[PDB]
């Protein structure tokens, strides 16, 4: 579905996001 | 310090697109 | 319904981002 | 003026959850 | 139309994250 | 260092949710 197409390019920009904000977490408390 | 704050900015700012991606999915589900 | 939780839980988002965002002009600031 | 621009942004972001957190009531609420 | 409008939300959202990158480029090449 | 790729990472997912908006836009128009 275009919906659904379009919700999962959203998933994985928010799962890429989650990730780099646990690497700046790390770099920061470093 | 402020470093950490953002690390946490961009969680939160994940957190709130995964959530808007289901929605998105609820809406086509309509 | 799902849609009107969604937003709720968005807006307390954008409540922790606007707190973030004095936490980061304090440390500016100071 | 680094930490100041991420705490516009940050402001503008949640501006923009409050935009999506009320069109998703509209479309809940039909 | 307020699918549009939650369109133009994540656009605003996708400026605001470029503006944050910018910054952290600042603090990073400091 | 690893801020700099941060920040890329993060200008990377920006692009990417401005290709992902303006698709809902489209979306939304029809």
């Amino acid at each position: 579905g275009a919906l659904e197409e379009i919700a999962q390019a959203l998933e994985e920009i928010a799962k890429a996001l989650k990730k780099i904000a646990w690497a700046l977490k790390k770099i920061a408390q470093g």
